[PDB]
């Protein structure tokens, strides 16, 4: 424990981000990690000297939201998770854990990229070599990893050539999966403000990637099993500008009983306020309305609601009363709302409520 001393004359305000110290790895050969041995760290940086090791991840249940293996791999590649910095590439994977939440672990590798393209500040070389990666990806890949293109997951096997190829493909397509961005001056006219209509429906399948920069990447697939076409929602710089954004998004999800249910979504910080309305589905002039929310906790980066196993019936009164009840125990959603309130209190720089 470490004690920091502050003057008691004024009010004390702290804005800080906590990042785990990376773990340096330099051994080579058959490197098998037990469950906690890869559960503990957050960043692992690998700097090969002569060769590269073969990572083995036993009892590593890969986090997947899509049953098909060709669509959900792209989900990370669309929720967003694979970064290139010079010669290092970082890939973030997630695992399922017994206690609530979803685990995380980032693998950072050097030396995969050869020495010919050491000018990563220039994108022309990458653009020219993009077609080559489709045909012969191994050519630009150092031989030391030609024998380490697989990851062991216990009962499954993970491939990186496909992620690299599809990441290049989506980067080319940006300059597939469709994107809907939101801004202050975009959106048609309790949640008063702007309204945005999704072009095509989504399922109970919904998700929230929290970019550290402050960009929201909400995941919305297709509600159509025989081809999966998900749709990404972009909220740039919402973390520091959430009050300038007064837009919420409406969707119409079909049900198995040939019934259309409306779902209207608003975001309050990382609080995902979802309102489900039957729209005269079973009642008369008084449709039942369900309110739900989730909040990133301990600074999570990936989080949402299967909406098939997690959920409970809450009317307005029961909802906000249970909110105060857990607020006795420091409700996470109310905590983050108040905490973002303090954050937005200094947008102009000085404590003044806009």
């Amino acid at each position: 424990r470490l004690y920091l001393i502050f003057e008691g004359k004024n009010n004390v305000l702290l804005r800080s981000k906590v990042h785990a110290a990376p773990l340096k790895i330099t051994s080579a050969g058959e490197m098998q990690l037990s469950e906690r041995q890869w559960q503990q760290q957050e960043h692992i940086i690998v700097k090969p000297d002569n060769e590269a090791p073969s990572l083995i991840l036993s009892e590593f249940r890969r986090f997947t939201i899509s049953s098909d293996k060709t669509f959900s791999l792209k989900l990370m590649c669309h929720q967003g998770m694979v970064r290139i910095d010079r010669r290092s590439l970082s890939v973030r994977l997630f695992y399922l854990r017994e206690q609530p939440g979803i685990g995380s672990l980032r693998l950072t590798f050097r030396d995969f990229f050869t020495e010919v393209m050491d000018t990563t500040d220039r994108e022309i070389l990458e653009k020219e070599l993009r077609p080559i990666l489709i045909g012969d990806t191994h050519r630009f890949i150092n031989a030391a990893y030609k024998n380490h293109l697989n990851i062991q997951l216990g009962d499954g096997v993970l491939n990186l050539a496909d992620i690299v190829a599809e990441y290049a493909r989506i980067q080319k397509e940006e300059t597939a999966i469709m994107t809907t961005t939101v801004t202050t001056d975009s959106g048609e006219l309790d949640l008063s403000g702007r309204y945005k209509s999704v072009p095509m429906a989504r399922k109970a399948d919904t998700l929230y990637h929290l970019t550290p920069k402050g960009d929201l990447q909400i995941i919305y697939q297709v509600a159509t099993k025989m081809v999966n076409q998900a749709m990404i929602v972009s909220l740039p710089n919402y973390r520091h500008e959430w009050e300038k954004y007064n837009l919420s998004i409406l969707s119409e999800i079909p049900q198995n009983n040939n019934t259309v249910v409306h779902s209207i979504l608003r975001v309050n910080g990382p609080t995902m306020q979802v309102r489900t309305i039957d729209y005269r589905g079973t009642d008369e002039n008084n449709p039942i309305v369900s309110f739900s929310d989730t909040t990133f906790i301990n600074g999570e980066q990936m989080l949402s609601y299967d909406s098939h196993s997690s959920g409970r019936v809450y009317s307005r009164e029961e909802y906000m009363m249970w909110e105060l009840q857990q607020r006795v125990s420091e409700a996470s959603s109310a905590r983050t709302q108040d905490y973002w309130l303090m954050d937005a209190a200094v947008r102009n720089g000085e404590w003044k409520i806009t």
